[PDB]
């Protein structure tokens, strides 16, 4: 069956695990345990098609930047998250597209930008800012909440539609 690859990159703290871990196991992770870099596997239906996601979860800490290459050598898609109510996570992303840009030698890597936290009121990072930078990217804009499960699956299953225009 297809097998896509998809990364999960951001800050530190944005939510990738949680966004992860909701997705492949139906709960929400209150605690907050700094990923160095895990696996998730799972058979999926997606527009009639049975496939595998395999996706990384990758670290936010820069103390893991140097790993950042490898991941980005071997993803086939990323979600770049950031979460809405932290401003310096929203700069970040220029940073991880521009790496994953540099890697892959392409400026078409299939890719989806996530505004996770989206049931917290604390907004400093409003959509229309967001859509404005996903669209300089010529992707797709999603906000999500790990949380309540809000936008969760669309963001994963996005990324793989993009992945099938490439
Ligand atoms: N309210 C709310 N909290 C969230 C959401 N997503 C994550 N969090 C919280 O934010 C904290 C960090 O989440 P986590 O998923 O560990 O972040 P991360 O991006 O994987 N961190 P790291 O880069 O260090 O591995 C946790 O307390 C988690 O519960 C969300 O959508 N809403
Ligand atoms: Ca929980
Ligand atoms: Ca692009
Ligand atoms: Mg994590
Ligand atoms: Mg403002």
């Amino acid at each position: 069956m297809t097998e896509y690859k998809l990364v999960v990159v951001g800050a530190g703290g944005v939510g990738k695990s949680a966004l992860t871990i909701q997705l492949i196991q139906n709960h929400f992770v209150d605690e907050y345990d700094p990923t160095i870099e895990d696996s998730y596997r799972k058979q999926v239906v997606i527009d009639g098609e049975t496939c595998l996601l395999d996706i990384l979860d990758t670290a936010g800490q820069e103390e893991y930047s140097a790993m950042r290459d490898q991941y980005m050598r071997t993803g086939e898609g990323f979600l770049c998250v950031f979460a809405i109510n932290n401003t310096k996570s929203f700069e970040d992303i220029h940073q991880y597209r521009e790496q994953i840009k540099r890697v892959k030698d392409s400026d078409d890597v299939p890719m989806v930008l996530v505004g996770n936290k989206c049931d917290l009121a604390a907004r400093t990072v409003e959509s229309r800012q967001a859509q404005d930078l996903a669209r300089s990217y010529g992707i797709p804009y999603i906000e999500t909440s790990a949380k309540t499960r809000q936008g969760v699956e669309d963001a994963f299953y996005t990324l793989v539609r993009e992945i099938r225009q490439h």
